[PDB]
DNA sequence: CGGCAGTACTG
DNA sequence: CAGTACC
DNA sequence: GCCG
């Protein structure tokens, strides 16, 4: 990154817009931050700034300011509420609307939230694990969590396939959470296993809290046995076999890679979701038995998971 | 002017 | 439904 | 915020 003198300044703004709920502006900043950090040289001119996709007039100007006086005026006018809104929206289950409401009601600290705020069941769990959910785990711990789910699943049916995706599948050294995708080639046995599987992982003591307990998605909290262990976020998603390749791709990400893939699909009159690659104007699901087929049908060369970490 | 993703949950 | 979350 |  030859532009952290620009990037770290823009990240303050990006985050301020995000926690205040201006998600589109915050998206624009994030896309420019990525662009800025991947270019091969320091940006030196306004017309050089305009040259990179994702940097437009207003963002060009903002680099011009940093380029010179070494600072950005806008940064000194960010609402004093931003750090508190960030604090609050880092509670799992509380987003920008809840953070702003708590702020308006006068709360300023997690002690205020603990003592005075009305919390949903999910937010109480997020508050209880506030520090734990901000930490990343070493990838060897993600492996242990994956293999815990897999052995519990394969005990029920040995043909169940279980794959940790997210940053773990992209080869990263640490992971914020473990996303375990499960399917079955028979196209049928995947159905209605949560009953047994979640009971099994609960029996262990492995599952400590449930955030979402749905027909096809589980989101919750686990902890491995022994001393010195943290609570970790764990998602388990069960998918029909025919959707496995698109699910793998989506839940492997990264989020910005998926975003680029959806736009490319749109340019070709298709749609790409976690369930399928389709035509669009319902639409025709195209057959994608493997991740390679998704790339091929988009006219793209295959990228293994590790070079999707955008 | 307006999309920038579409679901799956929760209550 | 609005809000939040998944990548 | 960017871009078409
Ligand atoms: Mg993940
Ligand atoms: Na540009
Ligand atoms: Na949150
Ligand atoms: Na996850």
């Amino acid at each position: 990154n030859h532009n952290l003198h620009i990037t770290e300044k823009l990240e303050v703004l990006a985050k301020a817009y995000s926690v205040q709920g201006d998600k589109w502006r915050a998206l624009g900043y994030a896309k420019a931050i990525n662009a800025l950090k991947s270019f091969h040289k320091p940006v030196t001119s306004y017309q050089e700034a305009c040259s990179i996709p994702g940097i437009g007039k207003r963002m060009a100007e903002k680099i011009i300011e940093i380029l010179e006086s070494g600072h950005l005026r806008k940064l000194d006018h960010i609402s004093e509420s931003v750090p508190v809104l960030e604090l609050f929206s880092n509670i799992w289950g509380a987003g920008t609307k809840t953070a702003q409401m708590w702020y308006q009601q006068g709360f300023r600290s997690l002690e205020d939230i603990r003592s005075q705020a009305s919390l949903t069941t999910q937010q109480a769990i997020g508050l209880k694990h506030y520090s734990d959910f901000l930490e990343r785990m070493p990838r060897e711990e993600a492996t242990e969590i994956e293999q815990t789910v897999q052995k519990a699943a394969q005990a029920f049916n040995s043909g169940l396939l279980c794959v940790a995706c997210g940053s773990y599948r992209r080869g990263k050294a640490t992971c914020g959470d473990v996303d375990v995708l499960i399917t079955h080639p028979d196209g049928r046995s995947h159905r209605g296993i949560f009953s047994r599987l979640l009971d099994s992982l609960r029996q262990e003591g492995f599952l400590t809290d449930d955030l979402v307990k749905g027909e096809t998605k589980y989101l919750g909290v686990c902890r491995l046995p022994g001393p010195g262990r943290r609570h970790r976020r764990l998602d388990i998603i069960v998918v029909p076999y025919s959707e496995f390749a698109c699910a793998l791709l989506y839940f492997t990400g990264s989020a910005h890679f998926n975003r680029s893939m959806r736009a490319l699909a749109k340019t070709k009159g298709m749609s790409l979701s976690e369930h399928a690659l389709s035509t669009a104007v319902p639409g025709r699901v195209l057959p994608t038995p493997t991740e390679k087929d998704v790339f091929r049908l988009l006219g793209l060369p295959y990228r293994e998971p590790a070079e999707r970490d955008w």
